[PDB]
């Protein structure tokens, strides 16, 4: 209690390493497919065989070049990506295609734990949004964050085949929930998403 109102600094913060999933700062990678009939028989906005994913990022430095001791402060935000475009609040969360030839109705959706309890799905522009949590100890001197990917639809009913391609941006952030309160940005990075069905047409 107390403290921390006058003679403190709390951030200088510049650049850092970030890597998903096995690539650079920049990333693409597969999505967990589905049959012909378990795309139509999954139930509208449910949860379904997700893909697990992590971030490593390092070297977590001032405007300076010095680099730091901050691996509790330190946190993801997305900052965008193709998005649904009329999306209403069950729908909020969802990446279109980019596949012209592609699937309509189907989207990808961003989530913190996804296998059982979708439902908790995180939105870019949403003040709601929480930080992935980094681990100290997965990374040399930075940390690691974890999220996933799964489907989305509002109508089965009115569900198509094919591919579906798409990609997701994001920032490294200071203490507070997401971009709540003060922040500054620590780093960032950029994500591509490829899924599809199988044994299509």
């Amino acid at each position: 209690m107390g403290s921390h109102h006058h003679h403190h600094h709390h951030h200088h913060h510049g650049s850092c390493t970030v890597s998903v999933n096995g690539q650079g700062s920049d990333a693409n990678v597969y999505l967990s497919p589905v049959t012909l009939t378990e795309v139509k028989a999954a139930a509208a906005d449910t949860y379904l065989k997700p893909k697990s994913f992590t971030i490593d990022v390092s070297n977590c430095q001032a405007a300076d070049g010095t680099k730091q001791d901050d691996v509790s402060k330190l946190g993801v935000n997305w900052t965008g990506g193709n998005l649904l475009a009329g999306a209403t609040s069950k729908q909020q969360g969802y990446l279109a295609n980019t596949e012209a030839s592609g699937a309509q109705n189907i989207q990808l959706v961003l989530s913190t734990d996804n296998a059982t309890a979708l439902t908790n799905k995180i939105i870019p522009g949403d003040s709601t949004q929480p930080k992935a949590k980094g681990d100290a100890s997965a990374v040399a001197d930075g940390a690691r964050f974890t999220y996933y990917v799964g489907y989305a639809t509002s109508a089965p009913t009115t569900v198509t085949t094919g591919v579906v391609n798409s990609y997701a941006t994001y920032e490294i952030t200071y203490q507070g929930g997401g971009g709540g309160g003060a922040d500054t940005t620590v780093g960032g990075g950029q994500v591509n998403f490829f899924g599809k069905v199988t044994d299509v047409s």
